[PDB]
């Protein structure tokens, strides 16, 4: 079976986001995973997770000015030492939490040069593979979908999956959040198979409209199956939107909790 990771971003939001960790443990989750934790204490986070029997699965490097727009700059170019400076920042909360997977965001670059983009991407991710290798610390690259993230750099799996060829780092790896690759790609069971063994992290949501894995065009069942069979032994981040009131929406989950 696989191991579920709540989101607390997107789930829980009944409460405030320390309250999250709690009710994600009396739900019966074991791990944890949100975007940002940089407006919280490090030290608080790690009591949390203490305190609740919980692990941080995932999270994300600093996206720059979220209300400004910004949606992460590891592939604009001229913002190498601001990405740079994150990284640490990342490192301090990874340390802190325990956590072994950062997701490293690259940036709104319509408008902007692809190559420039590329290879901007390609020195970013080899300096943060680098940082975060002696701590066992892998980061990951997300695609998006052109829907939710209008003019994003990467919305595509096997074009991410090459671009971390390129960046060459066994510590760098592609998030495969199914939600995006449905919309995106498609073929689903045969691209989990071409993908097998360079995706670290795994997340869920109902296609079209983003809420529990049990409604919707996928058969999310079946998906658990093909994971299960291919080896995948990482986490699967719940990273969708209650229908209604957060635990309401917990059956599908019931076989799998604790
Ligand atoms: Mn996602």
């Amino acid at each position: 079976m696989p191991r579920f990771a709540a989101n607390l971003s997107t789930m829980f939001n009944e409460v405030p986001f320390l309250e999250r960790f709690r009710l994600a443990a009396e739900a019966g989750f074991g791990g944890v995973e949100f975007l940002f934790p940089y407006d919280f204490d490090a030290d608080v986070i790690a009591r949390e997770l203490k305190q609740h029997n919980l692990t941080q699965v995932l999270f994300n490097m600093p996206p720059g000015d979220w209300a400004a727009g910004e949606r992460g700059m590891a592939a604009i170019s001229g913002r190498e030492q601001e990405f740079r400076d994150n990284v640490d920042i990342a490192l301090h909360y990874a340390l802190a939490l325990d956590c072994r997977t950062l997701h490293a965001m690259s940036g709104i670059t319509e408008g902007l040069d692809r190559k420039a983009c590329e290879e901007t991407f390609i020195e970013n991710f080899r300096y943060a593979a680098d940082k975060l290798a002696p701590h066992g610390i892998t980061v990951l690259v997300e695609p998006l979908n052109t829907r939710n993230m209008p003019g994003y750099f990467i919305v595509h799996q096997l074009e991410a999956v090459g671009l971390v060829k390129r960046v060459n780092r066994p510590n760098v790896a592609v998030q495969l959040d199914l939600y995006h690759a449905q919309i995106m790609d498609g073929d689903l069971t045969r691209l989990i198979e071409k993908m097998n063994g360079a995706f670290s992290h795994v997340q869920i949501a109902s296609v079209p409209d983003r809420h529990e894995p049990d409604e919707g065009e996928l058969n999310y069942p079946y998906l658990f199956s093909v994971l299960e069979s291919v080896g995948y032994r990482g986490w699967v981040g719940c990273e969708y939107n209650p229908r209604g009131k957060t635990e309401s929406g917990l059956a599908w989950f019931a076989p799998y909790r604790d």
